[PDB]
């Protein structure tokens, strides 16, 4: 029952952020999330500008930017709007209660003011999502739950993954999908994003990740960022990921 | 076979940061960590100065400080040195590889430059600690592993906790203890810090330290939301300390 990204964006219970994301994916023929693992704002903004047309999402780590300012994120928003991609702050929230709300809304970074998407760990319980949602729902933001992990020694068991899915379903007004290695929910309203993606050779190809394992979006860092021609690199990954998606439809 | 903090500070295999902490705990008669959950630097520094003598450790969330600058952390270090407490940045690191290293060492906060201790989740595997250690070892820092959650719906099963302990042992050069609700390791070189503490899921200091074997209580609102924060801090210090004395025998 595979539906296109475009049709999934029209589902009755789709979250507005997921619908926005699915629509630009279909329009631009990209299911590539760029992991912009850089330490200087100038390089972040030049990557966002040049690769913006190739990507559906730019994943940031604002807490490694040596020259972070809110004006930097203002300029990033302008690029996200112009090129049509979402901003995903890969903050991996894990606290609960009023702390996690302030970590999302306040402090120096004011993440919720500029990030369309954030992610959260589910190990402490739904308290992480609940705290974030007290901020994010008012702001029409979305959250991704880290449901699986392939790093060596990961402790996310089958039960851990099931709990993450159930948490997503109970908080579907804020949770819009998962970080995982494969499809973990059969509900088409949720997005699946997968890191550990390589064309060349523990990582897997887009065909494996998007085609066989049913994920929606590939997260790619060094395979693009460390290349000389980052644009051609992004395009290689975009074409691979998109053609894996198309072959899944039939 | 229950040892004093002072005796544990001298154990052959003790980490230098743990030894420093255990020594000042014994000296000052405190096993209280203040959770300084405040959003302005003025309140942070006024609490650190006033409660410094009563605490072994000040737990910070630098990323909720609306007026963070490095000069604020310079003032905090000055107070930590003067009153003799460690700074524990409760960052709950969870990323791996070069990203965690930059999150610990770099960015705006430069955590490793001022935090004696940080904590880390173990769910992604040992990559979190390995990455932190590449920064933290050179800087003589220490790390705490979150071995038990203590929150509703926690997913940390028995096997998860055991894995956290095994990971701490394999990384004893950098990992100095655990965040947990009770003693998770019988090795006295490791420290146990327990959150969720109130005199009245909260547990009492006498339950946490006396019966559950933990070393340090982490207390936020029980102190910070009281009118007289200094008297509240002294109440928690004496409860936790007397609980620790009662188990030595
Ligand atoms: N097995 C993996 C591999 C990469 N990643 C993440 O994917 C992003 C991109 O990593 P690369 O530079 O390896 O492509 C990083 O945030 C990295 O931590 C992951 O979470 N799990
Ligand atoms: N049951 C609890 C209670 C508090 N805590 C921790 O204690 C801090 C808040 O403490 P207070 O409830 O004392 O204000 C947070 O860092 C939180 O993570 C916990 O981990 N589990």
């Amino acid at each position: 029952m595979e539906l296109s990204f475009g049709a999934r964006a029209e589902l009755p219970r789709i979250h507005p952020v997921a619908s926005k994301l699915l629509r630009l994916m279909q329009k631009k023929e990209t299911n590539l999330c760029l992991s912009a693992d850089v330490s200087l704002a100038r390089e972040l903004l030049q990557l966002a500008d040049a690769l913006g047309p190739s990507i559906c999402m730019l994943k940031t780590h604002v807490d490694i930017l040596n020259d972070f300012t809110l004006d930097v994120m203002k300029e990033l928003i302008t690029l996200a709007k112009c090129h049509e991609f979402l901003i995903f702050e890969d903050r991996k929230f894990a606290d609960i209660g009023n702390t996690v709300k302030k970590q999302y809304e306040g402090g120096i970074f004011k993440i919720a003011s500029w990030a369309d998407l954030v992610n959260a760990h589910v190990v402490p319980g739904s308290g992480v999502v609940k705290g974030l949602q007290e901020v994010g729902l008012p702001l029409h933001r979305g959250c991704l739950l880290i449901a699986e992990m392939s790093s060596t020694g990961s402790l996310a068991t089958g039960d851990y993954t099931r709990a993450a899915v159930r948490m997503a379903e109970e908080h579907s007004e804020f949770v819009v999908g998962f970080i995982s290695g494969s499809r973990v929910s059969m509900k088409p309203e949720f997005l699946h994003l997968t890191p550990g993606v390589q064309l060349e050779a523990q990582y897997n190809s887009p065909q494996e990740v998007i085609g066989k394992r049913g994920s929606d979006i590939i997260i790619v860092g060094r395979g693009i960022i460390s290349a000389a021609d980052r644009l051609e690199a992004a395009e290689m990954y975009r074409k691979a990921a998109w053609e894996a998606y198309l072959s899944r439809l039939g």
